[PDB]
């Protein structure tokens, strides 16, 4: 289930983090605007960029902790506030996070693994609720 998926992803996180985030940037090209340094590069070129690997993994490092700390796929208000108040998230809307979890759930459904895809969809919807409650537009 959801808690087991956190262990599955964590066991190969750098791989999952890159593949999921690449699926996100490819499904939603306009999101590369928030990552100007990724425009005009293929997946393999991004996977060889140091900042891409490190940052994408750090994103998923924290995302798994937010998911780990959640109760019934509802994240703690503190994690939501942390995400909203980060300097690097100033200028991001709920739609940004909304699209990341669309790509995440679609990636899980297409992986053919036993991910609890419905729980991650809920987790993303609830995280968006918490992000809006914490002050994100």
């Amino acid at each position: 289930g959801f808690k087991q998926d956190i262990a599955t992803l964590r066991g190969d996180l750098r791989t999952y983090a890159q593949d999921i985030f690449l699926a996100f940037l490819n499904k939603y090209p306009d999101e590369k605007r928030n990552f100007k340094n990724y425009v005009g590069k293929s997946d393999q070129e991004l996977k060889s960029m140091a900042k891409f690997g490190d940052h994408t993994e750090k994103v998923f490092n924290l995302m798994m902790e937010v998911a780990d700390r959640a109760t019934d796929c509802v994240p703690l208000a503190s994690d939501a506030s942390t995400l909203v108040q980060m300097k690097q998230h100033s200028g991001l809307t709920t739609g940004n996070f909304e699209k990341l979890f669309v790509a995440l759930v679609e990636y899980m459904r297409a992986s053919g693994q036993s991910f609890d895809s419905q729980s991650w969809d809920r987790f993303g919807k609830n995280l968006v609720s918490a992000l809006s409650s914490a002050g994100m537009k």
